[PDB]
């Protein structure tokens, strides 16, 4: 019995099917009262919501799904017809995320891609019929934020205005990614100071808007 299975069971028994807000509230209650887990959380989640509402992206890519908390958070605010693709290397987490989206009634808006982001990103154009991405949410291996951002550019997946939103830039931290985007004329950066999910520890989101080559 895993922590991720316990979170999914808790949602199924304490939230309303087809109600994404109740799913988010149940995950946040479980993680504050029972066991911490690496979901983006409500503090950083409110900043995510404000970014999503500002840009109303039609196609979002997420790197790292975990239990589907951030996928539910983003997908619930997407416009009819807009889509989210989420890459998850851990098959057990991918199965939890699929069941979380199904319970939230968001399954038609989100596609889980099982595998490594370094292998899946080069297949987006030809296999998944992607042209360019409107937004990317980075929440996977912290040492992969920079290489995958460089890979997205190489693959022609970024366009002028693509919004990169990165979790955990302070804790655990993404020092090479932060230094790179903040020092590059190809990105316009904004830091949103906040708190590590379910903890009185400072963390933050970085928004890095791609400006073209
Ligand atoms: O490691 C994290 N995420 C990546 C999980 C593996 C992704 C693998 N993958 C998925 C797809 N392709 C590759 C993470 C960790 C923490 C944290 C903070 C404080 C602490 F004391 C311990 C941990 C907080 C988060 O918010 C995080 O996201
Ligand atoms: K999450
Ligand atoms: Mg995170």
């Amino acid at each position: 019995d895993t922590k991720e299975q316990r979170i999914l069971r808790y949602v199924q028994q304490n939230a309303k099917p087809g109600d994404p807000q109740s799913v988010l509230e149940a995950i946040d209650t479980y993680c504050t009262q029972k066991e911490w887990a690496m979901n983006v959380g409500d503090a950083k989640g409110q900043i995510m919501d404000a970014v999503i509402r500002e840009y109303s992206p039609s196609l979002v890519l997420e790197l790292g799904a975990y239990c589907g908390y951030s996928a539910v958070r983003m997908a619930r605010l997407l416009q009819p017809g807009a889509r989210l693709l989420t890459m998850e290397m851990n098959p057990d987490y991918a199965a939890i995320t699929q069941q979380m989206l199904n319970f939230a009634g968001l399954q038609d808006k989100v596609t889980i891609l099982n595998g490594a982001s370094q292998d899946l990103i080069p297949q987006l154009k030809k296999k998944y019929d992607v042209d360019t991405l409107d937004m990317v949410f980075l929440d996977h291996w912290k040492d992969r934020y920079l290489p995958d951002t460089l890979l997205l550019e190489k693959c022609g997946l970024l366009r002028k205005g693509t919004v990169l939103l990165a979790d955990n830039v302070i804790v655990p931290g993404t020092p090479d990614f932060l230094a790179y985007v903040r020092g590059s004329s190809s990105f316009e950066c904004t830091h949103y100071s906040s708190y590590l999910e379910y903890m009185k520890v400072v963390d933050g989101l970085e928004k890095a808007i791609y400006q073209g080559p």
